[PDB]
């Protein structure tokens, strides 16, 4: 299991909410077609925070997750969440949520 | 054998991570072209480096080891590496590790 | 080659006397019993403290060298060398002349 840490970001960057959700380690929930046409853990996360984050749009935000520089880079792709774990050594994944 | 002691270097050149490697005494690991294409101690040890710290870029970072005066020489060649151990008399080797 | 430093101890531990010579990194300067009849290194290095430090008796002193503990060990046995160069990770080998 990986609890995974979504900061909400108003216009002042400031934190407006904060909801943490229980994840799977493993790399998709399923394997059909019918349930995985492509992504998996990305239209995963990004479904959880829509509905935890009910402030902004369902679907008009962005999920931006800090590299080895800190910056912010804007992930919308299974291929980047496998990456994005690299980087924590722990059990937590932290990411800033964004509102389009 | 000989043990190299790396220390590696955030912002406020503060050890971050230490660990350490047990090395050959040789001179390189492998003769043929195939696997000495010059290098040999520099690329080894540089190679371990990248995987015990993984907290920065695999191939992204300098060691730089203290001289006679005690400065810090970005060191990046095998002839700087038989230089290096020269200092030291035990079988220790240590050096400070910075990413790029 | 490995550099041997001896400190001479008058009444007051002071130090009296320094001199080094170059040692062999060899066991034993000779292998027949005509040339070695047991010891070798020990009765190698008591023979040129001897000679450097002839303020006391050509044979009459031990030598003292500490321990993992810093304690002082009064050698005189070939089998004592080995384990006190272990110690020593230069190519150095300090030690403690006392005359008797």
């Amino acid at each position: 299991s990986l609890t995974v840490k979504a900061y909400l970001l108003g216009k002042e960057d400031a934190a407006r909410e904060i909801r943490r959700f229980s994840f799977c380690c493993s790399p998709e929930p399923e394997a059909e077609a019918e349930a995985a046409a492509g992504p998996g853990p990305c239209e995963r996360l990004l479904s959880r925070v829509a509905a935890l984050f009910p402030a902004l749009r369902p679907g008009g935000f962005q999920a931006h997750y800090r590299d080895e520089d800190g910056d912010l880079v804007a992930f919308s792709s299974d291929e980047e969440l496998t990456m994005a774990m690299s980087y924590v050594k722990d059990d937590i994944f932290r990411i800033y949520i964004k509102e389009k």
